[PDB]
DNA sequence: CATTACGTAATGA
DNA sequence: CATTACGTAATGT
């Protein structure tokens, strides 16, 4: 009957949506980790370049 | 007290709504953090390049 | 107490 | 079809 096949299609889609949202969350936390170490390396670079500018003698 | 099953269910349904609200807010705040770090890394990269061009200009 | 998989029905327009 | 909120039950996330 149509009811059971519509329900099974949705039951499959709800699982798929949930697995996909779990995937995006892992990917988003990865992204926060990569952007944060990039941020820290860029800050080290700025500090080091600023210090050279500030102490250049010629 | 009487009907402990319904007491526990009523309290758990509260915990569940609370947990789901919090998870949504954690999700928002994480996306905002990605935005923030992305725009800050952009700013930091322009700074590295503008400092570098200044050193290049001064040294040769 | 907080967290999460499950099936369902509504939303989406 | 994809997404979301719900209440339940199991479980220590």
């Amino acid at each position: 009957n149509e009811y059971r096949v519509r329900r099974e299609r949705n039951n499959i889609a709800v699982r798929k949506s949930r697995d996909k949202a779990k995937q995006r969350n892992v990917e988003t936390q990865q992204k926060v980790l990569e952007l944060t170490s990039d941020n820290d390396r860029l800050r080290k670079r700025v500090e080091q370049l600023s210090r050279e500018l500030d102490t250049l003698r010629g």
